[PDB]
């Protein structure tokens, strides 16, 4: 019963429709992103890796309503524990596997941060998070293979917080793009 995009281009077109209004049906977006069968012939132009850290590669600016990007995780690469600046966040596997670790939010007190959930995102699976769900950290499960994920944020945001797992203290972080529309950035 779910609308199945046949290409990454179909998916983008559907997303433009589902985010045209004021109401976002989270479960419907998630199902449609999941239904798209990752095809590396369609997204290899965005798959630009770096040796030391994961890269963020803008695919579509979603008419200001959302950002759609591809994240490329080298061998062993992982993220910090971060929030999502009051946005919706969808992340779909395109290649390999990510481990998502969900954390509880810290208090004012300093303390080791608490894990609320731990899972591996399967092939083509679409996960969802926002700040009310919790914080998370995401990482390539593999030290011999890369991972590639498709992320949708609505509204778009260019800053978030990184969290120290030992204390819960946080720092503001400005996120950058490694490339946009297949073109490397400065
Ligand atoms: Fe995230």
């Amino acid at each position: 019963e779910v609308l199945k995009p046949r290409t990454l281009a179909d998916l983008i077109r559907i997303l433009h429709q589902l985010f045209a209004g004021d109401e976002v049906n989270v479960e419907e977006v998630q199902a449609i992103m999941e239904a798209y069968e990752s095809d590396p012939t369609e997204w290899a132009m965005y798959a630009k890796f770096d040796q030391y850290r994961y890269t963020r590669n803008l695919v579509d600016q979603g008419n200001g309503k959302f950002n759609l990007m591809i994240l490329c995780w080298g061998e062993g690469h992982g993220s910090s524990i971060h929030d999502h600046t009051n946005s919706h966040c969808f992340l779909k596997m395109l290649q390999g596997n990510l481990k998502e670790t969900l954390f509880a939010w810290p208090d004012k007190k300093s303390n080791e941060m608490v894990k609320k959930s731990e899972r591996v995102l399967r092939e083509n699976q679409c996960a969802y998070i926002n700040d009310s769900v919790g914080l998370h950290r995401v990482e390539n499960i593999s030290h011999t293979e890369p991972a590639v994920s498709l992320h949708l944020y609505s509204p778009p945001f260019d800053t978030c917080h990184a969290f120290d797992q030992r204390t819960g203290h946080k720092n503001k972080v400005t996120m950058t793009f490694h490339s946009k529309f297949g073109i490397r950035t400065p």
